[PDB]
RNA sequence: GCAUAAAGAUGAGACGCGUUUUAGAGCUAGAAAUAGCAAGUUAAAAUAAGGCUAGUCCGUUAUCAACUUGAAAAAGUGGCACCGAGUCGGUGCUU
DNA sequence: TTGTACTGTAGCGTCTCATCTTTA
DNA sequence: TACAGTACAA
C-alpha cells in the first residue's frame, strides 16, 4: 500500500518514478478528458519531464544597459540642441529638423534633401572642403575665423555623441605632452633639485619603452645609457616608477623629501604626494611622462604643433589612405589588369570594394590582399604598412576604444575658446557644454527613476528634472551611495532584521580571534588534566600579542605568564599606526563611533563622501589625521549583526556572547556551541527571530536557472501525491551530484530539494515534538547508482532515448530504500577523514553482490536474502529483485513529457536586412515602411493559434471556409491577447469562431496514424515526438561494444565481455531492423533511411567497435526533438525537415499534465 | 566560524565597432542590353515595435497542460486488484 | 499558381565598481 | 534550429 518516489533532477530534465516496497512500478487506468472516444488509458508510474534550460538574466541586463546608454546619449544631443536653438533660429532655422529627417527617403522628407546646408552646391562644396568630420574639427580648433554656426554644431555634437572612455581620471592635457622626448626636461628638474649638473647627452625616451612590455629589464640599462650613472634606481632619468608606480607598494627610491610607498595609481597622486603638496618638482615631469607613454601609444607622431592632435592623426590616416589607394590602383592596373575588377568593383570578395562597400573587416581585407600585394613587385612599403596593420585604414575602426574623453574635451574646449568672441552665447554657457560632455551618472547612484523602477535606489533632495548641471543639488549622493551598498550586503542568517557589520569591525575581529582562541587548550606540566584558556589568559594573549602584532602563538603562557603571574586583529594595528593612541582603541566608551568610522570607510570609496561622513567628528580630531583616515579604506562585510554581538545577555551566566568569548573561565564554550544550546537562552530567541514557495525559491540564492529544476521537481511531487490518492510517500530519494555551469547549477538544483520537499511534505506535529517525521527525504550521491548500473549489467546509453532519466530515477529509488532498510541506524547520515569516508562509501555497496571480493583476489559469499538483522525483515532478495529491475528497465511505455512553453525573448533576429520588395520584413519603426527602409527577419513565435474562419481567396472574392494554424509572434502577442477577433480580422480572416481558438505553445503534442507523434515547433515547423524503446539486450550489447577496450575492467572479466560482444554480432542486424521499422513507422524519412541502409551494408566488414560507434551515432535519426545532421562511417546524412503543419490540423491534440498521467485528447478533425 | 581554492550569480555606470536609410551632383561612347574610366575613408538618424505612472523611467530573466469556479491571487476536478507488454493491452470487483 | 526540397542565415569586442553564493 | 531564400514541381 505504501510507496516511495524516486527523483533525478537535472538542468534539462526531471526524472520521476514511483515504486512500491518490493521495487515494482505500479500502473493505473487514468481518465481521459476531451471529445475523443477513448475514455481510459493504462499508464505506468515512471517517467521524465523535459524542458528547455533556464537562462540567466545576464543578456537582459546587457541589453537594458544598452537601452539606457542610447536614451542618455540622445538626451545629451537634445541638451546641446536646446542650447543652440535660439541662435540657430536666426540662421537656417530648419537645420535641426533636417538632421532629424536625415534617415527618411527623398519623398518622405518635408525639407530639402541635403541636411547640413540645404542645397546641392554648398553641400558638395562642404564635402570637398572637409572630406571627413575630423578635417572640420581640426579647422575649428586651429583656425581663427568666424565659422558658420552649423559647422560648430556638427563638430560639438560629434564630440559629445562619441566621447571616449573615462578610465583615466586625472585632468590630463595632451598639448603639454605632445612630444615624444622629455628626457632633458626631467633631467633639468632633477639636477635643480639634486645639485650635480653632470655632463649629459639627449635622447628620445617615450617610445623606447613602448617597444616592449614596460619593465625594468629594458629601463635600467636604457636609463643608464641615457644619463651617465651615479645611481641605478633613483637617477630620475626616465625610471619606470616615475612613469607608472609599482603594482606592489614599495618605498621611495632616492626619495625627494619623505619616505612613502609608491604604487600604480590614477586616483591618489594628487593626494599621497603630501611630502611636497602639503608642504611646498620631479613628479610634474613624471606625470608628463606618464601621459606621454600612452598618448604616444594612441596618437601618431605630430611634427606640427596643433591643439587638436586626434583630428590631425585622423587626417594623417585619411591622407595615407588616399595615397596608398592611388598607388595600389596604378599597380594593379599595370601588373594584374584582370584582378582590378574583382578587387575594386566586386563588393562581395573581401577586396577593396568589399572592404569599403561590402562587409569585410580590416583583417579580412588584409588577408585577401596580402597574396595579391606580395605576388607583385614595387609593393614593399605597402607590405610593411600591412604588417604594421596601417594600410588603407579608416577613421572609425574597432580600436578607437583607447581614446580618453580628455582629448575630445580638449578639442571641444579649444573650439569654444576660439569661437566664443563671435557668438556671445557660446561664451555664456561654455561650462554647460563641457559639463554635457564630461558628465557621468555615478555607478553608486544608478537609474534616475521617480519610483517606477525596480532597479533604482536613488533618493533625491528635490523633485526637479535632473540635468547634468543640477545633479549635485538634486540627488542626495550620500544616501544613494549608502543604499548602493545596503541593498547588496545581506542580513545575518540568524536574526534577519539587522544589517551585518563590516568584516574589519573591531567587534567582529574580536569575535573571530576570541572564538578560535576559546577552544585553545594547553597541556603542560602545571596540570595533570587539559584546561582551556581562561579569560585572564585570553586577555593576556590578546593584549600582549594581538594588540601589537597580527600573527599569533600561544606559547607565551608557558614561557612567560605561568612564571610571571587564521586569526587577526588587523584593524586595531592599522588604527594604532594611524591614531597611534592605544587608549582610544582600548576605550570601549566610544567603540560605537569607532565602528562608525570603520563603517563609513567600508561603505564609501569616493573620497569626498568619506569626508562628508567625517564632518560630524571634526571636533574629535585635528586636520592632518583625517587626511590620514581618508587614505584608509576597508573592504568586506561580517557574517553576523551587532545585536547578536552585544545586544543580548544570557539569563543564566549573565554574560553577553562576546563576554563568553572574552571570558568563559575553564570549560570554554565557542560561539556555535553557545547559540546551539537552549539551557543558555540563545536558541529559543533565534527560533523566535524567524511565506511562499516562489520566494523561498529565490532568497535561497542563485541564478534563475535553479527555479526550473527545483520548481518542476516540486510540482511533479505534488501531482504524484495527487495521483496516489493523496497518500504521502514514506521516502523521497534525491540525486545530489556530489563527490561546468551544468554541474554547479545542478548541485544548486539539488541542494534546495531536501529542504523544500521536507518542509512541504512534513507539516503536521504535536505538543511533544514539533515535527512528526513521516516522509524521509533521502539524499544519494551519483556514484552509488553509477556503480549499481556498472556492476549488474544495467548500462545506460544516453544516445538511444530519453528513458534513461526515468530509469535513473527508478534506480535512485530502489538503491535508496534498499540501502536504508539494510542499515536503519544510519538514517541520520542520509535522511534529511575524506579517505575514510571514501572507503566507507566504497565498501557499503557490496551487500548487493552475491560474491564479494576484497583487495586480496579471494572470495567470500553472502546469502541471497538480505535482512535488516535488527529485525528479520527481508530488505533485498538476489534473484527476484534483479528480475524486477530488469523487467522495469525493459518496459516500453514511459511517460516522457516535453514541457510546453510560450516562447519569450527577442522580437526577432538582431541584424537589419537591406530593403526589398518583400512582405516578410519587419518594420523598424511605425512610419518606416520596410520596402523603403529595410528591417528585421526571423521573428520568434510566442505561441501558435488554431483558427477556423472564412478567408477571401480567389480573384472572384467569395468565402471559402478554412482551418489553419497561425503564428502569433512576440510583437503581436499583446495586441492579440488584447482582442483576438479584431487582430484575426485584420489578418484577413472573416467570421472567426471565437470559442474554437486553441492556444498552442511550442512543443504542443499531436498524435497521428500508427501512434506517430509530432511536437509543434512553430506554426510552420514540427518535431519528432516518439521514443524508440529499444530492448535492454541491445542497449547492453551497444554499451559493451562501443566502449570496447576503454572499459578498463579486471582482465578475465573484460576478456569474457570481449568474447560476449564478439559472439553476439547479429545484434547489429537486429538493431538495424529495429531502427528501420521504427523509422518507417514514425520518422517517415525514406531517402535518409535507405542511405543509412546502404552505408551500413557497405561497411559490414568493419570491426565491431567502429560499427557499434556509428550505430550509436545512428540514433540521431530516431531521436525525439529537432531533426539533426549525423554521420555514419563516411557519409554525413542531412536531416529530413518536417516543414509543414498541414498534417496536424486533423490529428489528436494531446494535453499532457506535468507528469503526463492526466491527459485531455482533442480530436481536431471534428472542428469547423 | 576562519584561512586556502575554484567556479558561478545579481545589479549599476561607461566606451568602441557593426547594421540600416539618406546626404557626399559620377563622366564618356551610345535605342541599349551596356562597355570603358573616375570615385570610395565621412556624417545624420534608429538600434528591440513601443508603453504611460511622462522618469535623463520601463520594455528579451523567472512564471505558464486542459477544464470548473475566481477581476486576479488562488482554490477545485480524474476508483481498485490481477495476468500480461512495441509506447500500454486484456480480465475481474466497485458506483 | 503554389506546395516540397535544398542550401543558407543567424551583433559583438572590452572596461570600471559593487556585493554575494556552493562546493573542495 | 527555425526560418529564409532560390528554384523546382503542381
Amino acid at each position: 500500500k505504501k510507496y516511495s518516489i524516486g527523483l533525478d533532477i537535472g538542468t534539462n530534465s526531471v526524472g520521476w518514478a514511483v515504486i512500491t516496497d518490493e521495487y515494482k512500478v505500479p500502473s493505473k487506468k487514468f481518465k481521459v478528458l476531451g471529445n475523443t472516444d477513448r475514455h481510459s488509458i493504462k499508464k505506468n508510474l515512471i517517467g521524465a519531464l523535459l524542458f528547455d534550460s533556464g537562462e540567466t538574466a545576464e543578456r537582459t541586463r546587457l541589453k537594458r544597459t544598452a537601452r539606457r546608454r542610447y536614451t542618455r546619449r540622445k538626451n545629451r544631443i537634445c541638451y546641446l540642441q536646446e542650447i543652440f536653438s535660439n541662435e540657430m533660429a536666426k540662421v537656417d532655422d530648419s537645420f535641426f529638423h533636417r538632421l532629424e529627417e536625415s534617415f527618411l527617403v527623398e519623398e518622405d522628407k518635408k525639407h530639402e534633401r541635403h541636411p547640413i546646408f540645404g542645397n546641392i552646391v554648398d553641400e558638395v562644396a562642404y564635402h570637398e572642403k572637409y572630406p571627413t568630420i575630423y578635417h572640420l574639427r581640426k579647422k575649428l580648433v586651429d583656425s581663427t575665423d568666424k565659422a558658420d554656426l552649423r559647422l560648430i554644431y556638427l563638430a560639438l555634437a560629434h564630440m559629445i555623441k562619441f566621447r571616449g572612455h573615462f578610465l583615466i581620471e586625472g585632468d590630463l592635457n595632451p598639448d603639454n605632452s605632445d612630444v615624444d622626448k622629455l628626457f632633458i626636461q626631467l633631467v633639468q628638474t632633477y639636477n635643480q633639485l639634486f645639485e650635480e649638473n653632470p655632463i649629459n647627452a639627449s635622447g628620445v625616451d617615450a617610445k623606447a619603452i613602448l617597444s616592449a612590455r614596460l619593465s625594468k629589464s629594458r629601463r635600467l640599462e636604457n636609463l643608464i645609457a641615457q644619463l651617465p650613472g651615479e645611481k641605478k634606481n633613483g637617477l630620475f632619468g626616465n625610471l619606470i616608477a616615475l612613469s607608472l608606480g609599482l603594482t606592489p607598494n614599495f618605498k621611495s627610491n632616492f626619495d625627494l623629501a619623505e619616505d612613502a610607498k609608491l604604487q600604480l595609481s590614477k586616483d591618489t597622486y594628487d593626494d599621497d604626494l603630501d611630502n611636497l603638496l602639503a608642504q611646498i618638482d620631479l613628479f610634474l615631469a613624471a606625470k608628463n611622462l606618464s601621459d606621454a607613454i600612452l598618448l604616444s601609444d594612441i596618437l601618431r607622431v605630430n611634427t606640427e604643433i596643433t591643439k587638436a592632435p586626434l583630428s590631425a592623426s585622423m587626417i594623417k590616416r585619411y591622407d595615407e589612405h588616399h595615397q596608398d589607394l592611388t598607388l595600389l590602383k596604378a599597380l594593379v592596373r599595370q601588373q594584374l589588369p584582370e584582378k582590378y575588377k574583382e578587387i575594386f568593383f566586386d563588393q562581395s570578395k573581401n577586396g577593396y570594394a568589399g572592404y569599403i562597400d561590402g562587409g569585410a573587416s580590416q583583417e579580412e581585407f588584409y588577408k585577401f590582399i596580402k597574396p595579391i600585394l606580395e605576388k607583385m613587385d614595387g609593393t614593399e612599403e605597402l607590405l610593411v604598412k600591412l604588417n604594421r596593420e596601417d594600410l588603407l585604414r579608416k577613421q572609425r575602426t574597432f580600436d578607437n576604444g583607447s581614446i580618453p574623453h580628455q582629448i575630445h574635451l580638449g578639442e571641444l574646449h579649444a573650439i569654444l575658446r576660439r569661437q566664443e568672441d563671435f557668438y556671445p552665447f557660446l561664451k555664456d554657457n561654455r561650462e554647460k557644454i563641457e559639463k554635457i560632455l564630461t558628465f557621468r551618472i555615478p555607478y553608486y547612484v544608478g537609474p534616475l527613476a521617480r519610483g517606477n523602477s525596480r532597479f533604482a535606489w536613488m533618493t533625491r533632495k528635490s523633485e526637479e528634472t535632473i540635468t547634468p548641471w543640477n545633479f549635485e543639488e538634486v540627488v542626495d549622493k550620500g544616501a544613494s551611495a549608502q543604499s548602493f551598498i545596503e541593498r547588496m550586503t545581506n542580513f545575518d542568517k540568524n536574526l534577519p532584521n539587522e544589517k551585518v557589520l563590516p568584516k574589519h569591525s573591531l567587534l567582529y575581529e574580536y569575535f573571530t580571534v576570541y572564538n578560535e582562541l576559546t577552544k585553545v587548550k594547553y597541556v603542560t606540566e602545571g596540570m595533570r588534566k587539559p584546561a582551556f584558556l581562561s579569560g585572564e589568559q585570553k586577555k593576556a594573549i590578546v593584549d600582549l600579542l594581538f594588540k601589537t602584532n597580527r600573527k599569533v602563538t600561544v606559547k607565551q603562557l608557558k614561557e612567560d605568564y605561568f612564571k610571571k603571574i587564521n586569526a587577526s586583529l588587523g584593524t586595531y594595528h592599522d588604527l594604532l599606526k594611524i591614531i597611534k593612541d592605544k587608549d582610544f582603541l582600548d576605550n570601549e566608551e566610544n567603540e560605537d563611533i569607532l565602528e562608525d568610522i570603520v563603517l563609513t570607510l567600508t561603505l564609501f570609496e569616493d573620497r569626498e563622501m568619506i569626508e562628508e561622513r567625517l564632518k560630524t567628528y571634526a571636533h574629535l580630531f585635528d586636520d592632518k589625521v583625517m587626511k590620514q583616515l581618508k587614505r584608509r579604506r576597508y573592504t568586506g562585510w561580517g557574517r553576523l549583526s551587532r545585536k547578536l554581538i552585544n545586544g543580548i545577555r544570557d539569563k543564566q551566566s549573565g554574560k553577553t556572547i562576546l563576554d563568553f568569548l572574552k571570558s568563559d573561565g575553564f570549560a570554554n564554550r565557542n560561539f556555535m556551541q553557545l547559540i546551539h544550546d537552549d539551557s543558555l537562552t540563545f536558541k529559543e530567541d533565534i527560533q523566535k527571530a524567524q511565506d511562499s514557495l516562489h520566494e523561498h525559491i529565490a532568497n535561497l540564492a542563485g541564478s534563475p536557472a535553479i527555479k526550473k529544476g527545483i520548481l518542476q521537481t516540486v510540482k511533479v511531487v505534488d501531482e504524484l501525491v495527487k495521483v496516489m490518492g493523496r497518500h504521502k510517500p514514506e521516502n523521497i530519494v534525491i540525486e545530489m551530484a556530489r563527490e561546468k555551469r551544468q554541474l554547479v547549477e545542478t548541485r544548486q538544483i539539488t541542494k534546495h530539494v531536501a529542504q523544500i520537499l521536507d518542509s512541504r511534505m512534513n507539516t503536521k506535529y504535536d505538543e511533544n515534538d514539533k515535527l512528526i517525521r513521516e516522509v524521509k527525504v533521502i539524499t544519494l550521491k551519483s556514484k552509488l547508482v553509477s556503480d549499481f548500473r556498472k556492476d549488474f549489467q544495467f548500462y545506460k546509453v544516453r544516445e538511444i532515448n530519453n528513458y534513461h532519466h526515468a530509469h535513473d530515477a527508478y534506480l535512485n529509488a530502489v538503491v535508496g530504500t534498499a540501502l536504508i532498510k539494510k542499515y536503519p541506524k544510519l538514517e541520520s547520515e542520509f535522511v534529511y577523514k575524506a579517505t575514510a569516508k571514501y572507503f566507507f562509501y566504497s565498501n557499503i555497496m557490496n551487500f548487493f553482490k552475491t560474491e564479494i571480493t576484497l583487495a586480496n583476489g579471494e572470495i567470500r559469499k553472502r546469502p541471497l536474502i538480505e535482512t535488516n538483522g535488527e529485525t528479520g525483515e527481508i530488505v533485498w532478495d538476489k534473484g527476484r529483485d534483479f528480475a524486477t529491475v530488469r523487467k522495469v528497465l525493459s518496459m516500453p511505455q514511459v511517460n516522457i513529457v516535453k514541457k510546453t512553453e510560450v516562447q519569450t525573448g527577442g522580437f526577432s533576429k538582431e541584424s537589419i536586412r537591406p530593403k526589398r520588395n518583400s512582405d516578410k520584413l519587419i518594420a523598424r519603426k511605425k512610419d518606416w515602411d520596410p520596402k523603403k527602409y529595410g528591417g528585421f527577419l526571423w521573428p520568434t513565435v510566442a505561441y501558435s493559434v488554431l483558427v477556423v474562419a472564412k478567408v477571401e481567396k480567389g480573384k472572384s472574392k467569395k468565402l471559402k471556409s478554412v482551418k489553419e494554424l497561425l503564428g502569433i509572434t512576440i510583437m503581436e502577442r499583446s495586441s492579440f491577447e488584447k482582442n483576438p477577433i479584431d487582430f484575426l480580422e485584420a489578418k484577413g480572416y472573416k467570421e472567426v469562431k471565437k470559442d474554437l481558438i486553441i492556444k498552442l505553445p511550442k512543443y504542443s503534442l499531436f498524435e497521428l496514424e500508427n501512434g506517430r507523434k509530432r511536437m509543434l515547433a512553430s506554426a510552420k515547423q514540427l518535431q519528432k515526438g516518439n521514443e524508440l524503446a529499444l530492448p535492454s539486450k541491445y542497449v547492453n550489447f551497444l554499451y559493451l561494444a562501443s566502449h570496447y577496450e576503454k572499459l578498463k575492467g579486471s582482465p578475465e572479466d573484460n576478456e569474457q565481455k570481449q568474447l560476449f560482444v564478439e559472439q553476439h554480432k547479429h545484434y547489429l542486424d537486429e538493431i538495424i531492423e529495429q531502427i528501420s521499422e521504427f523509422s518507417k513507422r514514425v520518422i517517415l524519412a525514406d531517402a535518409n533511411l535507405d542511405k543509412v541502409l546502404s552505408a551500413y551494408n557497405k561497411h559490414r566488414d568493419k570491426p565491431i567497435r567502429e560499427q557499434a560507434e556509428n550505430i550509436i551515432h545512428l540514433f540521431t535519426l530516431t531521436r525525439l526533438g529537432a531533426p539533426r545532421a549525423f554521420k555514419y562511417f563516411d557519409t554525413t546524412i542531412d536531416p529530413k525537415q518536417y516543414r509543414s503543419t498541414k498534417e496536424v490540423l486533423d490529428a489528436t491534440l494531446i494535453h499532457q499534465s506535468i507528469t503526463g498521467l492526466y491527459e485531455t485528447r482533442i480530436d481536431l478533425s471534428q472542428l469547423g
